[PDB]
Order: C-alpha cells, then structure tokens, then sequence
C-alpha cells in the first residue's frame, strides 16, 4: 500500500543475513584533555559536534590568547581600582577561572607592567612568564568609567570606548623601535537611551531625559606603551561637562533656567580603564581548539513472526473451507502492511511527544535512548497544534466558504513546516550529507479519505508551500481520524541513512505444504511464515489536527469585529 | 530538596522470546468461507376494473 | 453530506472489493420536486454535489 510504502522505505536482506549495522562517522570538536586533574573527573569532557555549530555561536571563538587582567591579592592590589565601588568581575577564558576589574588611572609615575599582570593559572602551570613573549601590534581600550556625582550619589556608566574614533595604538617615532602612543582625544556623549551598569535608568539625569536633553563630555586621555618588555602607564589630562543639547539636537546655553537648575552640583570624573591586547605566540605555547572523530555502531535484527496457517482435510476437494492461494497472500499483505504499518507511527508520536515535550527542541547530540541514528545530524524537534475551523474562519460569501477553509489550512500547513525547517536545521544537514543535490526537503503528508478533497486546491494560491515538494499519501483505516502526520522524506535514495525517516526489513518468505499427523488426523496444512519489522530513524514529526470541520459548514461564519470603543469607555 | 533520601532500585525484567518452531506446532489464523441466501417472494395485487 | 460517507461507511473500497477490474465512481442519487432543482444547477461552483 502506498502509505507505508511512502512513510517507510521498503529494504530487501537475502535470506542468509540476519541483521545489518550502520557505521555513522562524526567529526567533534572538543577543547583538550586536561592533563592531570582527575584526567577529565574521569569522564572527558563533552565533545561539541560542528554541525551544531552552523546555528549557536558558543562552540566557539575561543579567549586563549587575550591577556585579560588577574587579580592576585597580595601582589597587584595597587594596579586594580578600589573594590569598594564596583565588585570583582568574574570571567571565564579555557579551563582557568579567575576574577578581573579595572585599572587605576596611573597619577605621578608608578606605571604597570602588563605581561606580568595576566598570569593566568594555566601561564604558572607552565612556569614564570619567558622574555619572547611579544604584545600584538593592534593595542586597544574597551571601556572607560566615568564617576557622575551629584550630591554625595554615585551612579557609573560603562561607555564602550572600543569602537570609536582614535581608540587603537599609533606607532610613534623618537628613535625608539617599538614605542607607541596613543593620544586619545574626541567628546563621549551620554544618550537618553543610555544604560547605567547592570542596566537600570541614572536617577541623576532624569529630569533632562525626560525633556529628552543631552550632555557631551571632553575626554582627554593620553598614555604610551612597549611591546617588548611590557612597561605602560596611562594618566588622565582632562574631563569636563562641555554642552547641552535639546530632544531636536541645537545647541542650549548653560545658563538656561532647565539646563542650570538640573546640573546644579553634578560633577563627573573617570575612574579606570581596560585595555585590548593579545600576546603574539612567536614560541607556539597554545593548545587551542582541536578536532577528532569518533563513530557509534548500532546493529539491527530481524525476527521471524508467527505463523498465518490454514488448514484443511486431506482427501477433501474444497473452494470453501479454503479458496484460492490468493486469500493467503491478501491476508499476509493486509497485516504486514495495513494493520502494522500505522501501529509504529502513532507510537512514535507518543513517544516524541511523551519525551521531548511540545514545540521544545533539544540540541544536537543530546539524547541517546531516542530511536534512530539521525539524532546525531538533526536538532531534535517535535510539535504539534489545533485547528478550530469553526472559531476560526473569515469569509464574506456563502458561496465561497469551502475556498475560505481550503486557504486557512494550507496556510497553517505551510508555516508548520517554515517554522521546523528554521529550528531544526534540516537544510543545512541536507547539504551535509550530499553534495551534487541541492536542498529541496520534501513534505511527506499523511492523511485519512477526508481532508484531500480540502487540501488539493481549486482556485487557491499555495498547496503545501513556496519551494517545498509534496506527496499526499490517504488511508482508509479508522486509527486515523481527523488527524495529519508530516515529516521530511528522501524521495529518491534506497539504502539506510540518518537522513531517512524509516526502513522497512523485508525477507522474502517461502511456504510449506506437508500434511501433518497431530492428534490422530490426516490434513493438508499449508503454512506461511511472515518475517519483517518497521525501523524508525528521523526524530523529526508535525501532527496538525482539524476538528469542528462539519460544524463550520454548517453554521454562517462572519466578522468577529474589533468595536474599537469611541464611547466613553476607554 | 526534591532529590534528597530518593532511592531507586531494579526489580524485575521481561523478553520478548519468540519460538522459531520448524515443526510448526501453531493454528495461526484459519481462513474458511460459507455462503448464505435469501428467500423473495412476488405477490399478487388488488386489481383494477370497470363496469 | 456526501464526503462525510465513504469513509465510516467504506463504500468505495467495498465496491472495489465486490467489483473488480474498473475504477470505483460512486453514483450519486438527486430526488425532490419542481422546486428546487432551479437552485441545484448553476455554473459557479464546480461541485454540484461533489467532484468527481
């Protein structure tokens, strides 16, 4: 029968084997072994598969090489601003954890020694800090703090100094071969839309930002660099409130009765500073990222079922008691392929369902009781909704509703199958798996006898979607009613893959005819041994359900209307 | 909280064991056929006449 | 009401079964008075009481 034929592709086993295995390759993605802690808690770390790599970012853009700020109490207090107006900053770089904050703006001298400020554990596992490790050529600042006060009130703003007009390191010649400057000179200005630190408006300014009024700073920041032996400081020569600019952006005067009454007492001041640099690993002391593979196995077996036998007596000439072979194979057909093949589908719905929860998906690699093998190329994903024709439906017309329910459920069909291609990722494993063919993902369809007279279109743009391939696939059997299956398929290709929805085992089974002598009889029994089993791989499946369709019809439908309430109500 | 003093232990198990009987000891699923009939009668009706 | 048959009703498939050798069209059967077959036949709606 067609249905199964098309859910569950039909795979041919000479007779002598008794199973096939599937050996599926993946390429990983995995930052390193630990050396000695316990090996890895003796369980290595998770390997990230790269194809998940095509849709989250995190996998990723390693930090082994920026030389964040340590704070090692004791030794570098000093260079680091006092803990008693910002907390330490937590961050995260390879396998180290420790916590960074801001620099202090160096005052008479004292300046710092970078290299020997990032020590981080995995640099003091390695040892003392060598003298060819050379600072990169592209020497940045990130943020810069300023201090508005008001009044004996503290609020501070992050200002993303990286990203601005004069924020990198220009080269500078006196005779010295490595020395760069930086002369950092230009007006920060402080938006309306502009975010204290952890979010949250300043209270300082609100009286302006609710007149949509603005402030620009001078920023004179000045300061020189080696990168060679590390050596740098930085001072800070000028900041001052500068103009207040309107909602409209001309210039206000300062003496104007809003603008002077708010700044009354407000005073602004800088605090610290961060700095963008990389070591240049001339000695080659990383580890970075590596890649490996690794393959898991699966064997499948194939039973042999009970047997469907007739029997008849011996001697005996018979149409009736038993007809033609032909009875034999039409029954053997009917329970392989009718009662069966809709049997493991709606189990597998159940069990998606039952498992991965409604509408949640649930990254790559990260099941391994789920059937099949193509969990690991695919984003798991299964979800399902309800169609409510009757509450549901727009139409003008008597004589053209039958258009109007025809259109909605295409519609809701074709963003079904949108909205799993863009989660699931499906394309992108598509063009994983082959090269010479191009993504065209087809819609398998399955359906009862009712609905493929409202979904094949009349006079209606769209079937089952822009660009999408479809085959609509009908069965007569009474599991299903009112109900649509849909999952993607491999129209052409006929071995097992990851990519395919399901294979069908399939033995060819031979009949016996010996006539038996049980409990003192003489018959002729004619014996057929069925030997097959539905496999199950693509953890992929959309059920939509239509339910109230007679109801619709049989009531008029029309203009659920918005009285948008002029009348004194709102 | 909802994970502490929660023990979980194995009991019991079952197979799905299937006989593979060469001998065939089995009635399977016997298939027969029988033929039944109707009884239909014409009548007679109330005529029709002129004098 | 035609397409509601057939299916809890298997029609189609019991004809195809009895009847072997043609393809299955159900003949639908139209009785009432002079009334209203002016309201049954127009040309605007292809389904005059079901497609095909």
């Amino acid at each position: 029968h067609e249905f199964a034929e098309l859910f569950y592709r039909t795979y041919i086993v000479t007779p002598d084997q008794a199973g096939f295995q599937l050996s599926i390759r993946r390429n990983l993605v995995w930052e390193g072994w630990t050396g000695e802690g316990l090996s890895g808690e003796k369980q290595e770390i998770s390997k990230r598969n790269i194809l998940q790599g095509l849709l989250d970012y995190t996998t990723l853009e390693t930090n082994s090489t920026e030389l964040i700020p340590v704070i090692q109490s004791g030794e570098n207090d000093e260079q680091f601003i006092d803990p008693s107006v910002l907390p330490a900053q937590t961050v995260k770089q390879g396998k180290d954890t420790f916590d960074t904050n801001f620099l202090k703006f160096s005052e008479n001298g004292e300046g710092f020694n970078l290299l020997m400020l990032a020590q981080t554990p995995s640099r003091l596992k390695k040892g003392s800090m060598t003298f060819t490790d050379s600072l990169d050529s592209r020497i940045a600042l990130k943020q810069l703090l300023i201090s508005v006060t008001k009044g004996g009130t503290t609020e501070l703003f992050a200002l993303d100094v990286n990203r601005d007009q004069y924020a990198a390191y220009t080269a500078t010649r006196e005779y010295n071969f490595r020395l760069m400057q930086l002369k950092f000179h230009t007006s920060l200005g402080l938006g309306e839309e502009s975010t204290t630190v952890a979010g949250a408006e300043s209270a300082l300014l609100k009286d302006l930002f609710d007149l949509g009024y603005r402030i620009e700073l001078d920023v004179k920041v000045d300061g020189e660099m080696n990168v060679e032996n590390g050596n740098g400081d930085t001072s800070l020569r000028a900041l001052r409130l500068a103009r207040v600019f309107d909602k409209e952006g001309k210039e206000i005067a300062l003496t104007d009765s809003r603008v002077s009454a708010a700044l009354s007492g407000l005073t602004v001041t800088g605090v610290g500073y961060s700095l963008e640099a990389r070591l240049t690993n001339i000695n080659q002391l990383e580890m970075g990222l590596l890649i490996d593979s690794d393959v898991q196995k699966q064997g499948f077996m194939i039973p042999t079922l009970p047997p469907l036998v007739i029997v008849k007596p011996a001697m005996v000439e018979d149409d009736k008691t038993y007809p033609r072979l032909e009875a034999l194979t039409t029954a053997y057909r009917i329970q392989q392929m009718r009662n069966n093949a809709v049997t493991t589908l709606l189990n597998r719905a159940d069990t998606l369902k039952s498992y991965l929860g409604v509408g949640v998906p649930h990254p790559i690699e990260s099941n391994l009781g789920l059937e099949g093998v193509g969990q690991y190329y695919v984003r798991p994903y299964y979800n399902e909704a309800t169609i409510d024709v009757l509450n549901d439906l727009n139409n003008l017309t008597s004589a053209a509703k039958q258009t109007d329910i025809q259109g909605l459920i295409v519609s809701k069909i074709n963003e079904m199958v949108y909205t799993a291609d863009q989660l699931t990722g499906y394309t992108a494993a598509l063009e994983a798996a082959f090269s010479g063919r191009s993504p065209k993902p087809h819609v398998a369809i399955g359906t009862d006898m009712r609905l493929p007279q409202y979904i094949q279109i009349n006079g209606d743009d769209r079937t089952v979607g822009i660009g999408y391939d479809y085959t609509i696939a009908r069965i007569s059997d009474l599991r299903m009613k009112d109900k649509i299956v849909m999952t993607f398929i491999l129209p052409n290709e006929s071995e097992p893959h990851p990519l395919q929805h399901g294979v069908l085992g399939f033995i060819p089974e031979y009949l016996v005819d010996f006539n038996m002598i049980r409990n003192q009889r003489i018959g002729r029994e004619i014996r057929l041994t069925p030997r097959y089993r539905y496999f199950n791989f693509l953890p992929i499946m959309l059920v939509i359900n239509v339910i109230n369709l007679e109801e619709a019809i049989a009531q008029r439908t029309a203009l659920d209307v918005n009285e948008t309430q002029v009348t004194p109500a709102s």
